[PDB]
């Protein structure tokens, strides 16, 4: 099946807890996969305009590890619940992808999660201005704009709204698309 195939692909890139004990400032993100209309999608947030870092930017749910978290996956799930109302029973964490090093002292660990079909996002307006889906296949043939660095523009055909996706967020989206969609019979 589509979902069994995606999970099998993802597990081959799982680094697990290999880098998780290193003494960094630690953040986790959840890369949430949603199946709609016979295709996989990624769920993105738009950060509230009131936030300190990167107001109004597109990102994945996530945030800083706190002492309550049993592990890095727990960070991702706790923050996702706070931001968009995703409950633990509504997500299956499939793997941990390559972590991202920033600012010399920070390590961001991305987890891919399969999202239940009855989840409906409830954006928390103190943290998130918007939540939207992009088909995973978009990231194989994106609309690129050079700002000089590469930015993706995605237009939602439901309403004509355009979102800009860039940086770590754009890079992780491409990675997930390659992992799941490369070398597939039609
Ligand atoms: C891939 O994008 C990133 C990069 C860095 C940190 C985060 C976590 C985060 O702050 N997500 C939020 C907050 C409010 O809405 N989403 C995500």
């Amino acid at each position: 099946s589509m979902l069994d195939d995606a999970k099998a692909r993802l597990r081959k890139y799982d680094i697990g807890g290999k880098y998780s004990h290193l003494p960094y400032n630690k953040y986790s993100v959840l890369l949430p996969l949603v199946a709609k209309e016979g295709k996989l999608h990624l769920l993105f947030t738009v950060r509230s305009e009131k936030l300190r870092r990167a107001p109004g930017e597109v990102c994945f749910p996530g945030g800083k590890r706190d002492p309550t978290d049993m592990d890095d996956a727990a960070t991702a799930l706790r923050e996702a619940q706070e931001e968009v109302g995703l409950r633990p029973h509504q997500v299956e964490v499939v793997c941990c992808l390559v972590p991202c090093l920033i600012d010399t002292d920070t390590l961001i660990t991305p987890f891919v999660g399969l999202i239940d079909h009855n989840f409906q996002a409830q954006p928390n307006p103190a943290e998130v201005k918007d939540v939207f889906l992009v088909p995973l296949a978009y990231f194989l043939h994106p609309q690129v704009h050079d700002q000089i660095n590469h930015i993706f523009e995605y237009t939602n055909p439901e309403d004509g709204v355009t979102y800009q996706i860039k940086g770590m967020t754009a890079n992780l989206a491409v990675l997930v698309a390659f992992i799941i969609l490369e070398k597939k019979p039609t």
